[PDB]
């Protein structure tokens, strides 16, 4: 699959308005995801103490993951589609170490487009949600092809 510039375009516009506050997008984002699919917490044994929304939201560590996948993910936007480099060393490690099935990938690229719903509903209309859509899926696509690979396939 491949999408156009007009949908990067509206893929990278909100996104600068992500970068405008990225701890705090972070936040959100992973905490709609704990909430909605508590299962994920499962995987991180930093987070999986953490009882209620109000710990989430207090918790440093997880801010700071959030500031990390924020920005990796950012990354990887930036580059278009041509994002094989940045998407090797992303796929190992999840597939590998933490085994992260392309279910839960699925779970957050959901919680993504909830929460730029909410908070940016001026720059994501129903075609700056398309692309956002196609952007993630190009992800987990690309991402499941390479968990093939490496002899998982979550
Ligand atoms: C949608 C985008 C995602 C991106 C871009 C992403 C990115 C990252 C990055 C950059 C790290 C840092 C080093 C490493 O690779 O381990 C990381 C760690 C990790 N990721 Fe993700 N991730 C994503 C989704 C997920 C999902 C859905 C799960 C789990 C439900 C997950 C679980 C983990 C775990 C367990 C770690 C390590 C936590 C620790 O430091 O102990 N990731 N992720």
């Amino acid at each position: 699959m491949v999408l156009s510039e007009g949908e990067w375009q509206l893929v990278l516009h909100v996104w600068a308005k992500v970068e405008a506050d990225v701890a705090g997008h972070g936040q959100d984002i992973l905490i709609r995801l704990f909430k909605s699919h508590p299962e994920t917490l499962e995987k991180f044994d930093r987070f999986k103490h953490l009882k209620t929304e109000a710990e989430m939201k207090a918790s440093e560590d997880l801010k700071k993951h959030g500031v990390t996948v924020l920005t990796a993910l950012g990354a990887i936007l930036k580059k278009k589609g041509h994002h094989e480099a940045e998407l090797k060393p992303l796929a190992q490690s999840h597939a590998t170490k933490h085994k992260i099935p392309i279910k839960y990938l699925e779970f957050i690229s959901e919680a993504i487009i909830h929460v730029l719903h909410s908070r940016h509903p001026g720059n994501f209309g129903a075609d700056a949600q398309g692309a956002m859509n196609k952007a993630l899926e190009l992800f987990r696509k690309d991402i499941a092809a390479k968990y093939k690979e490496l002899g998982y396939q979550g």
